[PDB]
Parts: structure tokens; sequence; C-alpha cells
């Protein structure tokens, strides 16, 4: 099967408005507005999903992997049913509550529809990222804490000071926030999410994950890191690169500099906006005066 193009794009921007996000994504976006927290990039997400130009022809995402499955995943085919992947940019400008996310075996306990989410960040900013606890708790005296108006539950977490292209691995019952914090999140095409309040505290009581986490359980390398299923690496262009698929799907994202695209046809990619290549192409060049572009792969 080789019927898709090298590079296909959205065809309209999918964004999510959050009382905690800034301006950055409007901005990246090409237009001014606050209160943006969240652009969805090739979500086949049910509750969300992105409409993508097929040699000019509009679609969903989902109607393209129910079409083009097999060719979309490549080597991945056998490996997953559904889609997935989620690729997020996230603008945590105001802090986040620290939430929680099960994994697939806690989702299917608690019987929710979605299943279990684990995920990759990759950092742009000077912010702060909060993951796992710092110190061992009890459940019991965090339940005493919610009696407060707003306790400060990331004061109970590992405390990040980022600079740009920091990786973070949220593991499933790993609890976490951001503050002042741009970030591209790439996790399993699942939203589950429980936060430190009351009406989730049944979820947060069954996933939650109460150890001391180290801050290398956490961390991942600069520009690079992945999870047993997908992973993210920022590769440095300056001039022409050859980039290779592995024969999977990739997603690009520009998150720095102005890239030509060069396979079967020829496309640009700018700033802010990303690119999904299907697995049918084995390689294919960009080019830019100095530049940053993320690739994010399927690992099979
Ligand atoms: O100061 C902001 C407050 O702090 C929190 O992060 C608590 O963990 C909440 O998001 C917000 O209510």
């Amino acid at each position: 099967g080789m019927e898709l193009p090298s590079f296909i794009f959205q065809a309209q921007e999918n964004l999510v408005e959050r009382p905690w996000g800034g301006e950055w994504i409007a901005l990246l976006k090409g237009f001014r507005q606050s209160g943006i927290g969240e652009s969805w990039e090739f979500s086949a997400h049910t509750s969300r999903p992105s409409t993508v130009l097929v040699k000019g022809q509009q679609l969903s995402m989902i109607e393209l992997f129910s079409k083009h499955r097999d060719e979309l995943l490549g080597r991945a085919a056998e490996k997953f049913s559904k889609f997935p992947i989620l690729v997020r940019l996230i603008d945590a400008a105001s802090p986040t509550q620290v939430h929680v996310h099960p994994s697939d075996k806690a989702a299917e306990s608690l019987g929710e529809a979605e299943g279990g989410v684990e995920s990759a960040w990759l950092v742009f900013n000077k912010g702060k990222a909060y993951a796992g606890f710092k110190e061992d708790v009890k459940i019991e005296e965090l339940e005493e804490k919610l009696k407060e108006e707003d306790f400060d539950f990331k004061t109970l977490l590992n405390t990040f000071e980022t600079t740009p292209y920091d990786t973070f691995v949220i593991r499933p019952g790993i609890p976490h926030a951001g503050e002042g914090l741009r970030v591209l999140e790439v996790s399993s095409n699942s939203t589950l999410a429980y936060f430190f309040n009351e009406n989730d505290w049944e979820k947060v009581k069954k996933v939650l994950n109460t150890k001391k986490v180290e801050e290398f359980e956490v961390k991942g390398k600069k520009g690079m890191a992945e999870t047993e299923n997908f992973g993210l690496e920022v590769v440095d262009v300056t001039g022409t690169a050859e980039i290779k698929t592995g024969g999977v799907m990739n997603i690009l994202y520009a998150a720095e500099g102005y890239f030509i695209l060069r396979g079967k046809e020829t496309a640009d990619l700018h700033r802010g906006y990303s690119c999904l290549v299907p697995a049918s192409t084995d390689s294919f060049t960009v080019e830019s005066e100095r530049g940053k572009i993320v690739r994010i792969y399927l690992k099979v």
C-alpha cells in the first residue's frame, strides 16, 4: 500500500480553551487570543478528532485511519489496532491542579471506556514541572489537606525548573502538574485524568502512587524521551538533513525555524505546525537555515 503522500497536514486547527491557558498557542497558530490551553495535533480521539488534508481534500483522522491504517502504521500495524497516540501542545501558563493517570489495568478495573495513559513531555521554555511525590505520603493525610481551601499539592512533588527541550516521562500512577510551562505531550490515545479534588478522589485513591519517586525516574534525556510504545526526538537541522521513519507512522513538529520537506512530493512546515508522515514513506529530507524539528515515532 502506497496511496498516501509523504506529508499530511491538518486542514483546520484543533484548539481547546482552558482557564489556565495563556497566549502561546494562538500565537504559534498565527493569531492573538488568551485562554487556549491545548492544540491537538492529528487527534484521532473521538471527543475531538482533527481533520486533515490529503492531496488537497479534507477528511477526519478517524476516517483516514479506518481507510489507511496498514499504510499509516507500517511495521506497527500488527501491534496497534486502535490509533496509538494523542499529540498535544499544552500551555500550562497558570498552575494546573495535581492529577494522575490510570494504567490500562486500572482503567479496565475502573470500567472506563478509555484505556490507560503513559506520556512523554518535551518542554519548550523555562517553567516548572512537578512529577512524583518527593517523600512517601499517606492517602489519609492527603485527604486531610483536601479540607483546606486551596492546599498547594504541588509542594509535595518533585519540582523541576526546566530549560527548553528538557523531557519527562509520566507513567501511570505518577502525580504531576505544571506552571508557566509550554510543552509538547505525546501520550496514549486517552484523556483519562483524575485530579486531586473531592470529585475525583475515589479514582485517585485507586491509581495513585503514594511512594517517593526519585528524579531520575521521571526525567528523560535532553531532547529525547520514550515509552515502550512511542518516542520523540529533537533533530537539529542546519542545511539539509535526511530523516528515516523506520517504516512506522511519524509526526513532525516544527519547534524552531522554517522547513522545506522533500519526500515523494515537496512541502513546507512553519514553526508551530505539525506534519503526519505515513509509514509508506521510508525517508525524506528536511531543510532549514537553522531549525529544530521534533520527530514523534511509534515503537515496535
Ligand atoms: O495557586 C494555584 C493553586 O495551586 C494548585 O496547583 C494546587 O495544587 C491549583 O492548581 C490551584 O488551585
